[PDB]
């Protein structure tokens, strides 16, 4: 059996380990964040990535580094990026041998 | 926080193409894309996409998430610069609420 990936949207790990954990609507996070509604609306309904800028609002609002959401967006990136080239990928470049 | 960009590129020209002797021309015809791709990553002028960084694993027997951990500190590092300490004055910290 050959490896894969799946993808989990970093908005899947914003609602149930932040917003569900501190009973925080979108709309509040937004607010908090100084960023537009939608903004928050769109992540969490999984419709738009993690900017740099935003990871950066993330952790300071709930105490984590900005890596964290950088890199649940770069796993969820690598996923989708995977599923659609990664068999071609593996396919056409040959591991270099030094 | 943190400042100091270092691009991905600078690291893909002294940790692979110099340690093996790869032009970059030669490292983009490996990886089946265009040679401005690999280029404009070395000249630190774009980034590493998702798709550049499986194919940047594949080759030199990284993970993908090698490359997109490089890349995310630098776009972390340069948003940090432009706008880091905006940021930290509007945004109250939830637990120190």
């Amino acid at each position: 059996a050959t490896n894969g990936m799946r993808p989990i949207h970093p908005g899947e790990i914003l609602r149930d380990e932040f917003l569900m954990e501190f009973d925080i609507s979108p709309a509040a996070l937004a607010r908090a964040l100084k960023v537009s509604a939608p903004t928050v609306n769109d992540i969490v309904r999984e419709q738009r990535g993690i900017s740099a800028d935003m990871a950066i609002r993330l952790g300071r609002y709930f105490d984590t580094s900005a890596q964290f959401w950088m890199n649940l967006q770069s796993e969820y990136s690598l996923a989708t990026a995977y599923a659609a080239n990664g068999k071609q990928i593996e396919h056409e470049i040959e591991p270099l041998l030094a």
